[PDB]
């Protein structure tokens, strides 16, 4: 069979897709568990991500596909499927829908200017990555959350932990008993005194409501820290440095500030985040996709980056073009488990956007763009650093 | 209770929804069946047609709110559930891909300059509603199902049957009796002799597959043919008259060929197509909605069209900007029961409007605005005509 994930370096796209497309349904090797399919049409992985047809849960004996040596379990919101998954993020909607997000529109510009001020003083050229795509979205969940700035550095140790493909099942041990001492420590603290931040909510929702249990608590709590801003941090980084690989580098938006929104989606749909790929599904039923019968149990891949680049949805589908307003990219996936931070996400990547053409319209590479230091083996793609020069 | 639908007139976006925005999930009274709540925030329009805690059967003994005289009660998609609904759905799925329906765009464009051949021999001015809206994508899904060019005036009047707010259960009689008497025939003739098309794909389906039975083939053929063009074709003169309303009319578009799509969009977004409303969904457990307790079995209307003008994720949202290449509209709905002729609509209406920019650049209304004959208490917005001039 062939091996998944597929040769590329940085933000490539590799050319294997271009063959893929035309095919039935092809089934791959992963690094770790059983073999599944590859979900790379539109179509596909709006329906792997979306039909009650694939379930996000193992309940038929399933090696969990991966390319993490520890297979993905918890009690949280990616082991669940509706209608439980649904309950339990209900616990957390009120607070991401764009009705709330957007009120959040100003302090996420204010952090944005602090960090901004920071570079600045540290001088050109400086790291964007270790001044702003870091600090930024980790300062904006941890205030929502209500974690001290001083403690941010455990939850990155925690949340790369998470993301690397060499941590075992101790490691994820190790993580899950440090992270439960940490956040029993602040429901304790949060009991005594209640607080008005999203942990506060939380505690308040098991203690007094009895909404949730202790266990969901921690849970929900350990999606949202560890979810919620090294993918930003990471996209910050990507989406930069895609916009300073061309010509006119910020030029564009700096002279149409109106199409930043349109320039931040074009680019989710561009980057392709992951160098390796999220939760397997797994069929209910048997059920045909591409050309296979995939059998009741067997597992799908949803390929995200492979659907944003679909060639029948969008044409030139490797052409970064700003003005696009493609159809709708799976960037922040589809279904039950489509990004709960979707909105505020967007909101940072706006909001850093403008901030760099209002205040660095002329930023630039402050290296040769071949001596830029992309993440070689990583889950996710990125940089180590992004040296910018005004 | 606030009755509803509410007073509009032509595509006028009614104030009302300004206030209910602001407010928390309110509870309307219809012309017909029970009462039941209005969902207008994008968040929660998506939740309701999307979420599986929402069913759009009424399982136990509601009346189901609307506004046409008879209930909507069939054997057809819009009667099922996941996984039933999925199952079913996925008989006509892969005929409506991107990859499928982009085969089509020369077809479409074909029959669309048929069409406009036709208005330009009639003479300036004419009426696009009879000269193109009404017979393009008349011809385009007849010819994919296999029915003749004649007969095409008879699924016109038994769509507008199921369309118009003034039906019975009778009607309903008739038009089934009739309906199920004509593809009957169909069936008869497909059996004794085979054909490509998609009606004849059904009866390979039933026949020789044994995948579906003949009331649900019975039920595809007519889910497609009655939602099939009546909604494009009002769509084709509704974006029309939005284009020729405004100063510069369709040069823009001329200008710049490769907006057409993003505009396609935006009108999508922003004409409130239904004076009416879909199918409610009924609550299978209690849950939050905008600071509401929905009951089990309580009813919930998703409005569209305010959900496509939410003032959170939509900025200005009253205006109509082509290039806004705003966040994903909901035009389409969403969840299992989103549009299955989504792309075919997009192919439709971007090729209509490519059609219409090369052929007729200083296109025009061909009488005055303030005479256009807008539909009045229709289900649908619209026009009884629209006069062009060229
Ligand atoms: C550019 C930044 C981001 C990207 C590209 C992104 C992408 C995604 C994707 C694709 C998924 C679904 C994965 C799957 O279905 O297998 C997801 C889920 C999730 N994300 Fe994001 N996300 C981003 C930012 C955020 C932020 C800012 C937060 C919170 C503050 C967040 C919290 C979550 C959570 C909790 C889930 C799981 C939701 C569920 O399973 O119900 N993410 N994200
Ligand atoms: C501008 C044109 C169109 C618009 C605005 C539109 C809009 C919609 C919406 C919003 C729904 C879902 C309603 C709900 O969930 O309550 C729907 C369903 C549906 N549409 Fe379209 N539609 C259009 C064109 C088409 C075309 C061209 C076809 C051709 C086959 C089609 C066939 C269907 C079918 C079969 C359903 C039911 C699907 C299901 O329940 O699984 N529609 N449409
Ligand atoms: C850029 C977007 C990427 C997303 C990525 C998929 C990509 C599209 C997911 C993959 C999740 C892995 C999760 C995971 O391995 C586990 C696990 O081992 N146990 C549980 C409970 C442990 C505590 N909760 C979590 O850590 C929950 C989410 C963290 C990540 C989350 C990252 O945001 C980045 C679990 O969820
Ligand atoms: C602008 C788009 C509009 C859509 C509109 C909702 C709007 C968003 C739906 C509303 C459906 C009503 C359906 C309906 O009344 C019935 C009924 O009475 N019996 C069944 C079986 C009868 C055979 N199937 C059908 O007629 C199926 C679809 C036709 C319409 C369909 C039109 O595309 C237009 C049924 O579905």
């Amino acid at each position: 069979l062939l091996t998944f994930p597929f040769a590329s370096t940085g933000l490539e796209f590799p050319p294997v897709y271009h063959e893929l497309y035309q095919q039935r349904l092809t089934k791959v090797r992963l690094p770790y568990g059983d073999d599944a399919y590859l979900a790379i049409r539109y179509a596909d992985v709006k329906t792997v991500l979306s039909d009650s047809r694939f379930s996000i849960v193992a309940s038929l004996g399933q090696d969990q596909p991966r390319t993490r040596a520890g297979a993905r379990v918890g009690n949280g919101l990616f082991s669940l499927d509706p209608p439980q998954h649904s309950r339990l993020r209900s616990v957390l909607g009120r607070d991401f829908t764009p009705r709330r997000v957007e009120k959040l529109r100003e302090r996420v510009r204010e952090l944005t200017d602090q960090c901004l001020d920071r570079m600045e003083a540290a001088g050109s050229p400086a790291d964007l990555v270790a001044h702003l795509a870091v600090p930024m979205p980790t300062a904006v969940v941890c205030e929502m959350m209500g974690v001290p700035e001083p403690d941010h550095h455990l939850f990155w140790g925690w949340a790369e932990t998470i993301l690397s493909n060499d941590t075992t099942p101790d490691d994820l041990i190790r993580r899950y008993q440090e992270f439960t001492a940490y956040m029993g420590a602040m429901v304790e603290e949060r009991r005594a005194r209640p607080t008005d931040d999203m942990f506060g909510m939380l505690v308040r929702a098991c203690d007094e409501e009895g909404r949730i249990t202790e266990i969901e608590m921690h849970a929900l709590a350990s999606d949202l820290l560890s979810a919620g801003f090294v993918s930003t941090a990471h996209q910050i980084a990507n989406f930069t440095a895609m916009l300073l690989a061309r010509p006119e580098r910020l030029q564009p938006l700096v002279d149409k500030p109106e199409q930043i929104p349109a320039a931040v989606e074009e680019l989710m749909r561009h980057v392709p985040i992951l160098s390796g790929f999220s939760f397997p599904r797994y069929a209910t039923e048997d059920l045909e996709m591409s050309g296979v019968t995939v059998r009741r149990g067997e597992a799908v891949i949803p390929v995200i980056a492979a659907a944003n680049r679909d060639p029948d949805v969008y044409p030139d589908a490797g052409r970064l073009d700003l003005e696009r307003n493609g159809l709708p990219h799976l960037g922040f996936g589809q279904g039950p488990h489509f990004c709960i931070g979707a909105h505020l996400a967007r909101v940072e990547l706006q909001v850093v956007l403008e901030a760099l053409t209002e205040r660095f319209p002329d930023l630039r590479f402050g290296i040769p763009e071949n001596a830029l230091k992309w993440k070689r083996g990583h889950f996710m793609n990125g940089l180590h650093e992004l040296p910018v020069a005004w």
